């Protein structure tokens, strides 16, 4: 059974030098993979060191560098990938304009945003536009973990033991993790999904810690002003995926809080090559209905493939 990946990266050599198997140059390595996992459609986005990062002009002539880059290597392999956006997000107006280049001259279908605006998070009035956009072109947004800010490191991950101890905590052993989570929940609060009801966002991570405390937020996180209980919004407007995390207590969590019609399957490759991405979906004691839902099938709704 073949699957549609939605967190696989890729890097430009030329523009890293300016922000190994990322780099987009790779071809052989990222085929032999996707063959032998039985992956049909990797769904390529930036990986370490996006453009979208940058400020200003900077910004946005790397990320249209990126993009038109991205889209030349997708139409000599058309069968086997589509693309996600990178866009300058600390540049609103024109990340809305990229966005909408990559969806209707590059034939992309999304985008992906990593970490936050250089002021914050991305529920600020000024960063409404990119949400709008996606809402008109009806593609999603993946929001994927970056470093956290200096006073979160400082705070919350220093401690009392190794540097390096404190630096993988702070980013994929927890810390980059728990901030993506709590950016998802400040775009449900600050009413997105009521004001774009079409719009729809992808998390990693099996949901970046939200699905453990869906319950707790209904009952305690006082939310009124919004047209739908905290709970509904992630069970409607989100899709999750195990960003190659390929462990059964997570996917059993993750289908008993937003259910099987909202999973996607994605290995974080080439950052995780998971050695048993084709086998996984076999051992979670699912019917074949379910494993060609999370295979492929809710990924190809989505995309309108
Ligand atoms: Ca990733």
């Amino acid at each position: 059974m073949k699957s549609i990946t939605f967190e696989e990266h890729y890097v430009i050599e030329d523009i890293q030098k300016e922000t190994n198997a990322d780099e987009l140059s790779h071809h052989d390595e990222r085929i032999q993979f996707m063959n032998n996992q039985d992956v049909q459609i990797q769904v390529l986005s930036y990986g370490n060191g996006s453009p979208s990062n940058l400020v200003g002009q900077k910004a946005i002539e790397l990320c249209q560098k990126a993009n038109d880059q991205l889209a030349n290597y997708i139409a000599q392999y058309p069968n086997r990938f589509v693309g996600f956006a990178t866009l300058p997000i600390n540049e609103p107006e024109a990340a809305a304009r990229e966005f909408e280049r990559c969806i209707n001259d590059l034939g992309f279908k999304g985008a992906l945003i990593m970490g936050r605006a250089q002021d914050g998070f991305l529920d600020q009035d000024k960063y409404d536009i990119i949400f709008k956009t996606a809402e008109n072109l009806d593609v999603p947004i993946y929001l994927h973990p970056a470093p956290v800010n200096s006073d979160i490191y400082q705070s919350y991950y220093k401690g009392n033991y190794p540097e390096v101890t404190a630096a993988t905590f702070a980013c994929f052993g927890y810390g980059w993790h728990i901030d993506v989570g709590i950016h998802a929940i400040h775009l449900v609060l600050s009413g997105i999904f009521d004001r774009y009801p079409k719009l729809n966002m992808i998390i990693g991570h099996w949901g970046e810690f939200i699905p453990f405390f869906l319950e707790r937020m209904d009952e305690a996180l006082f939310a009124e002003h919004l047209n739908h209980s905290v709970s509904y919004y992630f069970k409607n407007s989100f899709y999750i995926t195990p960003s190659g995390m390929l462990t059964k207590p997570q996917f059993d969590l993750v289908k008993k809080e937003v259910g099987i019609d909202r999973i996607l399957y994605a290995a974080d490759y080439p950052y995780i090559e998971p050695e048993k991405l084709g086998v996984f979906l076999d051992e979670l004691g699912l019917t074949d209905e379910e494993k060609e839902k999370i295979s492929y099938t809710n990924g190809a709704k989505l995309l309108g493939l």
